[PDB]
């Protein structure tokens, strides 16, 4: 088996939160300014009233903590000042003070058990949908028969899944950032985290899940780096997994009263900073994210392609429908579906290098361990691992082959 590294337990690195999100939202809106972000963010956050005096509650341990609360404090600030005004801006210049200055830039680790229930979180479902219905595919041509008729059993088992609204928060953001960084390449602009679902009832909602502020971005190739910080609401209490939360400074800023199964509670509501960095080719890459859906369907279409070839009949229904096999077992097709999505965001969330070694080594030793299996190498074993470092999601994928050696 595989030799996974000691250390200190791995860490968060994605450029937005997963699991540990929060929504301020807005149902089908329709104010004076339906379609521009700032105007919806600030609706968003006008819903809220449990505001409070932040204060630091985990500190980063290496960056300047007075400048990430002074951060937050000015976005509400200049939030506050569009107030004001009498029409809204369309977008917002920070003031280039001190403490944005600062955050805008002006070794082994062990697999932790955080990032397996991110992927386990990735693959539920929620309650609303996150794509249309002919959201997969950029076809010049209407689709044949067959074809449709898979795309839409398959648009249907994840377009409410939570790998699909990572997808579409993704690409939100990664696009205006890459079109704030050469709209206002001197600014630091305010660029609100948003994404857009409909509920199961049909209702048209509008989600904030916090706020970047980017720097100087004059990136001339697609390498170039535009810093930014990020800040991003939670209910997750950063003082349960620390390790998780090693890049970020976590304030407490508010207070929020939810529904659960004992009633009405009063849970405090957090705000995930860090200052993080992208690029051209980063960002590009962000606004493609679309393309797992599509890379998932395949994956489903291929199993499906191999069946009816078996069979001499076209085995869709068959498949989707659950009717030679005997059941399903990650639990039915929609699981099925939803695990094949989840890897294939995660592995957009989570690209790296490291991945793409570990990527390639591992599939040699598996056709080569599973040859070995049905009929009765050690350079290959360093290739591998010499992706096992630090990166949560190459970690785990090495824990889950570890298990593939053992059945
Ligand atoms: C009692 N109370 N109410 C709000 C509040 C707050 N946030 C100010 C704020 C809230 C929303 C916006 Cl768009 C701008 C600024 N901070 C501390 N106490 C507070």
């Amino acid at each position: 088996p595989l030799r996974l590294p000691d250390g200190p337990p791995c860490s968060q690195r994605s450029k937005f939160l997963l699991m540990d999100a929060l929504k301020l939202s807005i149902e089908d809106p329709s104010h004076e300014g339906e379609g521009i972000p700032l105007y919806d963010a600030i609706k968003c956050m006008r819903t809220f009233f449990g505001w409070k005096e932040p204060n630091v509650v985990k500190p980063h341990e290496k960056g300047i903590n007075p400048n990430y609360l002074l951060s937050w404090k000015q976005v509400l600030a200049e939030l506050q000042d569009i107030e004001n005004e009498e029409k809204i801006p369309r977008t917002k210049n920070m003031k280039k003070t001190s403490q944005l200055k600062w955050a805008l830039g002006e070794e082994l680790r062990s697999l932790a058990s955080w990032i397996q229930n991110e992927f386990n979180k990735a693959c539920e479902l929620t309650d609303s949908s996150w794509i249309e219905l002919d959201e997969i595919g950029e076809d010049a041509a209407p689709i044949e028969h067959i074809a449709s008729m898979r795309r839409n059993y398959f648009t249907a088992e994840v377009s409410h899944c939570r790998a699909t609204e990572y997808i579409m928060k993704g690409v939100y953001i990664n696009t205006a950032l890459l079109n704030a960084s050469c709209a206002a390449m001197d600014d630091f602009q305010l660029i609100p985290m948003i994404s857009k679902c409909r509920t199961k009832e049909g209702r048209r909602k509008t989600n904030l899940y916090g706020f970047i502020i980017k720097g100087r971005s004059h990136l001339r190739n697609d390498t170039d780096v535009v810093n930014f910080v990020s800040m991003e609401f939670s209910l997750t209490d950063p003082r349960l997994e620390p390790h998780k939360w090693e890049k970020y400074c976590v304030l407490e800023v508010g207070d929020m009263l939810l529904r659960s199964a004992i009633g009405h509670v009063s849970r405090p509501m957090f705000l995930y900073v860090r200052t993080n960095g992208t690029s051209k080719i980063k960002m590009k890459w962000g606004m493609e994210m679309r393309r797992c859906l599509l890379q998932s369907l395949q994956q489903i279409e291929s199993m499906i392609e191999a069946e009816s070839s078996v069979k001499e009949k076209d085995m869709t229904k068959e498949f989707f429908e659950n009717k030679s096999p005997k059941g399903v077992e990650e639990g039915s097709i929609g699981k099925v579906c939803r695990t094949l999505l989840a890897k294939s965001v995660f592995n957009s969330l989570y690209a790296s290098p490291q991945l793409e070694g570990f990527s390639a080594e591992s599939r040699k030793l598996l056709l080569i361990v599973q040859a070995l299996r049905d009929n009765l190498l050690g350079g290959l074993y360093e290739a591998i691992e010499e992706c096992l470092i630090n990166d949560p999601w190459v970690l785990l994928n090495a824990s889950w082959f570890n298990s593939f050696l053992t059945h």
